[PDB]
C-alpha cells in the first residue's frame, strides 16, 4: 500500500505544516502536524478542558464506532518548545492521504498547554520519529508509520515540505518526479529515538563549504534550523546590521536585509537553503526587526535540522531494517 496528502503551511511564515488525517467511523478529519522529532498521534478532544481549546477540530471518540478505550492507559509529553499536552488513549482507524492504519493509538488530550490553545490552526500532532519515544504508559504504543511499515510497498515516508506553498507527506513510496538529480542517503542512529545523522558541513552564500561534523535530528516539527554557535555566527555576520538579541531570545536582522543563502553537506551531495526560507519576519508587530530562521543550538544540547533546512531537499525517511535518511534537491 501507500499514502499521499497535502502538508501546507500554518501562516505566512511557515510557522508549522498541518496535513489532514481522517480519525475513527465516520472519520472525522483533523489538521495534524506531522513531527519526526516525537512519537505521539495526539489529538483535541471532545475531553479537552473547554478554556483550552479555541477554535480547534477535535476528535469526538463516543462518535466513532471503531474506537476503543485503551484501558489504563495514558500520556504526557514534554516539547522543546515549553509545551506540552496530556491525556488518556484510544485505539482507533486513522488514513493519511489513502493509507489506513487499524488499531492505531489516538491519544486524547485532556489537557494542553497554552501554546497550543493559542494555535487554532493545528489539531494534534502525528509523531513519526521512532516508536521508543512514545510516552503512553504502561504500554508504550506504536506510530502510525511503524503501525504502517509493513504493509507499504517500501517501507519508507517521505516530506517535501513547500515554502509558502502547499507540499507532499507520501508513505510507502518515492516519487522520482518530486527533485532533481539524485538522492544522498547517510546513516542514522536510532539511540536517542530521533533521526539523527551528521552532516558534513556548511556554507553561507557564495562561501567556501566548511568540511566539519555536525551530529543532529531531522524534524520536520521544529520550525527552525538550530545548529552550532560558530556556524550561526559565521551566517549572521554576512548580514549588515544582525545582531543576536537577549531580549527577543535568537538573533535578529533588519527586516529591509536581503539574506544570503546557507548550504548543508549531504555526504559529498549540497542542500542550498535559499536566503528567503530565512526571514522569519517583524519581530512584533509593525516592528522593521526580523527575526531569524537560523539560531543557535547551544542552550538545546542537540543541533536540529527543522523546517528551515528540510522545505529545501526532498527528504527520504527510510524505515528499512537499518534505517537512514536521503535528501535531495529539489
Ligand atoms: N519543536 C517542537 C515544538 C513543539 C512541538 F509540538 C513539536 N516540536
Amino acid at each position: 500500500s501507500t499514502g499521499s496528502a497535502t502538508t501546507t503551511p500554518i501562516d505566512s511564515l511557515d510557522d508549522a505544516y498541518i496535513t489532514p488525517v481522517q480519525i475513527g467511523t465516520p472519520a472525522q478529519t483533523l489538521n495534524l502536524d506531522f513531527d519526526t522529532g516525537s512519537s505521539d498521534l495526539w489529538v483535541f478532544s471532545s475531553e479537552t478542558t473547554a478554556s483550552e481549546v479555541d477554535g480547534q477540530t477535535i476528535y469526538t471518540p463516543s462518535k466513532s464506532t471503531t474506537a476503543k478505550l485503551l484501558s489504563g492507559a495514558t500520556w504526557s509529553i514534554s516539547y522543546g518548545d515549553g509545551s506540552s499536552s496530556s491525556g488518556d488513549v484510544y485505539t482507533d482507524t486513522v488514513s493519511v492521504g489513502g493509507l489506513t492504519v487499524t488499531g492505531q493509538a489516538v491519544e486524547s488530550a485532556k489537557k494542553v498547554s497554552s501554546s497550543f490553545t493559542e494555535d487554532s490552526t493545528i489539531d494534534g500532532l502525528l509523531g513519526l520519529a521512532f516508536s521508543t519515544l512514545n510516552t503512553v504508559s504502561p504500554t508504550q504504543q506504536k506510530t502510525f508509520f511503524d503501525n504502517a511499515k509493513a504493509s507499504l510497498d517500501s517501507p519508507v515516508f517521505t516530506a517535501d515540505l513547500g515554502y509558502h506553498a502547499p507540499g507532499t507527506y507520501n508513505f510507502g513510496f518515492i516519487d522520482t518526479t518530486a527533485y532533481t538529480g539524485s538522492i544522498t542517503y547517510t546513516a542514522v542512529s536510532t539511540k536517542q529515538g530521533f533521526w539523527e545523522w551528521t552532516s558534513t558541513g556548511y556554507a553561507v552564500g557564495s562561501g567556501t563549504f566548511k568540511s566539519t561534523s555536525i551530529d543532529g535530528i531531522a524534524d520536520t516539527g521544529t520550525t527552525l534550523l538550530y545548529l552550532p554557535a560558530t556556524v550561526v555566527s559565521a551566517y549572521w555576520a554576512q548580514v549588515s546590521g544582525a545582531k543576536s538579541s537577549s531580549s527577543v531570545g535568537g538573533y535578529v536582522f533588519p527586516c529591509s536585509a536581503t539574506l544570503p543563502s546557507f548550504t548543508f553537506g549531504v555526504g559529498s551531495a549540497r542542500i542550498v537553503i535559499p536566503g528567503d526560507y530565512i526571514d522569519f519576519g517583524p519581530i512584533s508587530t509593525g516592528s522593521s526587526s526580523c527575526f531569524g530562521g537560523i539560531q543557535s543550538s547551544a542552550g538545546i544540547g542537540i543541533n536540529i535540522f527543522g523546517d528551515v533546512a528540510l522545505k529545501a531537499a526532498f527528504v527520504v525517511f527510510n524505515g528499512a531494517t537499518t534505517p537512514t535518511l536521503g535528501f535531495a534537491s529539489k
